[PDB]
């Protein structure tokens, strides 16, 4: 065959849950996490640190995106299976990254081979140089066993077979 | 030398159009998100070129029970229709929302409803998409506002 066939896959990921991808994400592909909520409140009941993750088949964290309200930073990192975290990249001021977001948000990751480009709504927040390479085979959503900055269910959409 | 891609988000009301800040070209994607599924009069989602050609017209026709795909030049007649039968069957397990994705593959538009490819549409007019539109009679099959997301600067 000569024509290009791409694919859309849709996943509902609860806080504290993971999904295995039916179509892996590789160079040229995209994943967007859609949240139907955004909670940036301080004080009692304030959200715990909340992460969205792209994992390889052996459980490496290819990209970990940790939104830390109290510390007021977004941390980007990677981690081999059963190993220490690698070198963090940080973006300061969580709320500033969600200006004009309203009551929902999206976090998009482009796999560009050597880098992951992360875009919050329309704003590129990092061109992250990869610390671990390879295909993404699962996604996960960690709210430190408690209150999340996002909706209880986040919808992940993958666009694959692009290249 | 690095690739910089872009996400753009548009809120398109029924009977409205939006100009794209970043045009959709070969390798790019547009997804239309509806927060309702009303399965209502004929409803269309359109990709238009700078000169007002309909590069892709997607018409959902509930009563006729078909989805019609076509193109047309500015100020000119419609071209050759491609049809997909049974509208509801394309939205199996959709619930109360839906998404319609168009991949610009250069020679074809691949249209995917939720996860299901419904057509590999052979282009009848080529070129970049510079605007989107959403047509209906309050009788749309989709929500009054549809959110379009474009992914551009891919290739
Ligand atoms: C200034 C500085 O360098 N600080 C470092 C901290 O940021 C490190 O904290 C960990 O950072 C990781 C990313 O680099 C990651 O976010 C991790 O939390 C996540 O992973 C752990 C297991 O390692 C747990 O599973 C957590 O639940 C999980 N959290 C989320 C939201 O996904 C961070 O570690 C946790 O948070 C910090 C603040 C401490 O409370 C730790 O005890 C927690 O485990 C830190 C360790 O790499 O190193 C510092 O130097
Ligand atoms: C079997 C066959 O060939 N049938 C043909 C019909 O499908 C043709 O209907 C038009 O089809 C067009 C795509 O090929 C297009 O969907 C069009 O409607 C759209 O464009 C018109 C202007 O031309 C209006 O702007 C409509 O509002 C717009 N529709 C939407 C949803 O945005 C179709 O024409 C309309 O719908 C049909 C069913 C009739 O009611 C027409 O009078 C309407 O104008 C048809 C005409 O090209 O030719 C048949 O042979």
């Amino acid at each position: 065959k000569h024509m290009t066939t791409s694919a859309v896959n849709i996943y509902n990921i609860s806080a504290g849950a993971s999904v295995d991808l039916a179509a892996p994400v590789t160079t040229g592909d995209i994943v967007t996490f859609f949240s139907s909520a955004l909670n940036l409140s301080a004080g009692a009941g304030s959200p715990n640190n909340t992460a969205l993750n792209l994992l390889s088949e052996n459980g490496a964290y290819l990209l970990h995106i940790a939104f830390r309200l109290q510390e007021n930073v977004i941390v980007f990192n990677s981690r081999q299976p059963n190993a220490p975290w690698l070198v963090e990249q940080r973006v300061s001021n969580v709320a500033n990254q969600f200006i004009g977001s309203g009551g929902k948000a999206m976090v998009t990751v482009f796999d560009h081979g050597d880098k992951y480009q992360v875009v919050i709504n329309e704003k590129t927040v990092i061109q992250y140089t990869k610390q671990i390479s390879g295909t993404t085979s699962s996604l996960s959503y960690n709210s430190t066993e408690g209150t999340s900055i996002f909706s209880t269910v986040v919808e992940a959409v993958t666009y694959t077979g692009l290249a």
